[PDB]
């Protein structure tokens, strides 16, 4: 029956995912597990009427229960504020959500065999973490651009000279990082490895800045030897520092299945609707899993019309299965764990079953070469994911 | 016979390319064209004995005649200084060469059909330009990191605050660019398009820094409208600004054949011995064309042994054919132009002729799966490039 689910946060979405999000709850999640949900609407009007207050009210809950999940929501813009008669510009709910949570976002393609990739060789996805601003300016004429660090503890001020613009103008900037944040990035990176048991690779460009990587190279390595190395080395997982061209070579040469990292994003070898974006918290309890794509606006603007369209759920599903199978690690539950793990099967295997959406079929055959009988629509594809799931449960337990 | 060649600089190399460089001169270049060469040895001992003075003596010549070409040379390191009993550490000859020349380096894979790539769809190579240091530091404790720009013209000093480290430490940095350099990067980028008639794409990440791109986005656009736009638009070529994920998507979706650009490298879809790296000067006369790979040390260390090895010339060749076919644009020569253009055929077509080296066959079949009868060695492959060239001239003129 419905099975005991912990307390698993939710966040309602906007547009074509707010659709897709629902059929996932009602077909693919509710029937089977019973999670006690705290479901905090991020639907734009509610964010608009209640003026940002619901976003926080959720972001503080996810930190409490330790598992959130999120539909893709519309960051208002000029048009977005104006379309719905919104009463304000609303910074991206994530920027609200994330910075309340903290943490580091790991985007992970979910890889299917029949889906073409960038590397033909990748069996497992590379998970790409990235850390995360800065101040810059012009210098319209000659002068000394010299960054000046004044200590607040009272001692000798220490400054350096970045450059001297003598002929005319130029451009110049600062950047910074707090070791505090950097250290949350290691833990988010390390336990995202341990969550997946994958090898972690920090990457840097050493030559270009030495002390700067020299913290990032060390401040992980200062954590690895210190802590996770035991849980890494035994458990077969392990960490390695690396350099861009070094790995991004082997990253092209490998099967995948490692936790990348970087410093300052979509790109990807899969479609936008394949990418799953998990915000892992630095404490390792709390996991906020949203599909990486947008609200699939082109698809919805045709759904108003009732026109039959194809919007790929799998990223939205695998929000849940990163949330469900996380709660099960916090709860040491295998009734919740095995459910997702089998849902991720049924979700992916459905595409090895030939049942795909238009965006995937438009990956394979190309843009024109797809015909409506080459794929399944936004509603049809979802329905199979129930069909194969229950048939899977039929033979599972 | 030998045909009238202008004045085309040369630079001798080290190790396995200093080999490969020669057979290219003697088989593939000398017999056919007679260039009046100013050939300035960069062989390490000569750089070591004459203590950097020959590198400059060449770098000032290339700027004079306007066409250089360069074998791959060994930047000394600890081991490299010590191996040859070198009397000093020698900064990379390019850093000497380039900074004397100035300019911007455009690496270009030379693409063959039978050679696998990153994108299956690329018919033409993407040319990736990149502009080019900086000062960074730690901040061991609390304080104000505030970049401080003092004008030298005497007016109000203007500073900004990058961040305030309050709890403990962190890391922080400056960076800069002179509009002067940035403007050489446009011209190097623009005439590298016009040299090839390819569309140029600047790329930036706008959000992350606004005014900073705001120069780079403008300072090209300020040059395009100003000058090349006529020579671009008519002549069918054109410029477009772009953003990373925007193009690096379409860059995955395209045939290739555009001049990329970036801001702060090998990577690549071809082998290291396929990449050709052309340093284009901002004045558009002077072109310093080296193969992008190294001196192929693993191959040479086995060439001392006499062991029969495979070192792929094509990058070293296409140094010349970027130099030869450049001189012909400065000289409005079609006896020199058609030679290279036909050599690049014969060089690439040789690989469509199935004649390849081990590194390419090790691209296709994989590392183990290649057998010595799957490819041709360092000497054999070169020899065909004479065989097919002369047979090509037999039917050409
Ligand atoms: N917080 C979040 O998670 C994010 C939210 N957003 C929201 O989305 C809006 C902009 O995103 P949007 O323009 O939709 O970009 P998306 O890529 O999310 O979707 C719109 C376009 O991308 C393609 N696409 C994306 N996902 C799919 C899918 N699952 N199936 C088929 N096609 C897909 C579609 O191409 P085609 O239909 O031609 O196949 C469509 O033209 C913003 O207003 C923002 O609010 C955006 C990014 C992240
Ligand atoms: N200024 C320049 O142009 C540059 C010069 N260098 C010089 O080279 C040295 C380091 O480079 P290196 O270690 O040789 O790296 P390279 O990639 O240039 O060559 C060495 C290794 O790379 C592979 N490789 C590279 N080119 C080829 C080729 N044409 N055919 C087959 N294999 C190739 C080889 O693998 P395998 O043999 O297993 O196939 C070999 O193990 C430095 O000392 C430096 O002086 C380096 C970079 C740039």
């Amino acid at each position: 029956k419905k099975i005991s689910g912990g307390s698993v946060v939710e966040m309602q979405g906007d547009e074509m995912t707010r659709i897709i999000w629902e059929l996932i709850k009602e077909k693919l999640i509710f029937p089977y597990v019973e999670l006690d949900l705290h479901s905090y609407d991020l639907g734009i009007e509610n964010r608009d009427a209640t003026n940002d207050q619901v976003t926080k009210d959720a972001a503080e809950a996810i930190k409490k229960h330790n598992v959130g999940v999120k539909c893709a929501t519309i960051t208002p813009d000029e048009k977005r504020v104006e379309e719905f008669k919104l009463k304000q510009m609303w910074k991206s709910p994530n920027g609200t959500i994330r910075n309340i949570l903290g943490g580091t976002v790991f985007r992970e393609a979910i890889i299917c065999k029949n889906i073409p990739r960038l590397v033909s060789g990748w069996v497992k996805p590379i998970i790409i973490g990235c850390h995360a601003r800065a101040t810059d300016f012009v210098v319209p004429g000659p002068g000394k651009v010299e960054i000046t660090y004044t200590p607040s503890d009272g001692t000798q001020k220490v400054t350096y000279l970045v450059h001297n613009f003598e002929e005319g103008g130029g451009v110049a900037m600062g950047m910074y990082n707090q070791d505090k944040s950097i250290e949350d990035f290691a833990h988010s990176s390390f336990q995202m490895a341990l969550s997946k048991g994958w090898p972690l690779y920090l990457s840097t460009k050493n030559t270009i800045l030495k002390k700067y990587d020299g913290r990032f190279k060390d401040i992980f390595q200062e954590i690895y030897d210190k802590q996770y190395k035991s849980q890494f080395e035994a458990q077969k997982i392990w960490y390695e520092h690396r350099l861009i061209d070094d790995m991004v070579a082997q990253a092209m040469k490998s099967e995948g299945g490692f936790i990348w990292a970087c410093k300052n994003v979509a790109q990807g070898y899969g479609s936008l609707g394949m990418m799953t974006s998990v915000l892992v918290c630095p404490d390792g309890k709390t996991v906020e899993a949203e599909a990486a794509h947008g609200t699939v606006t082109r698809h919805y603007r045709m759904y108003q019309k009732g026109q039959e369209t194809s919007t790929n759920p799998i990223a939205s599903i695998f929000a849940w299965t990163r949330g469900l199978a996380h709660r099960a690690k916090l709860d040491n539950n295998k009734e919740l764990a095995f459910f997702a793990n089998a849902l991720e099967e049924v979700s992916i295997e459905t595409i090895e079953a030939g049942f795909m959406t238009k965006d995937l079929a438009a990956c394979i055959k190309g843009l024109p070469n797809v015909q409506r009988s080459d794929y399944l629509n936004t509603f049809e594809f979802m329905d199979k994911l129930g069909e194969n799931l229950k048939i899977k449960l039929a033979q599972a337990k």
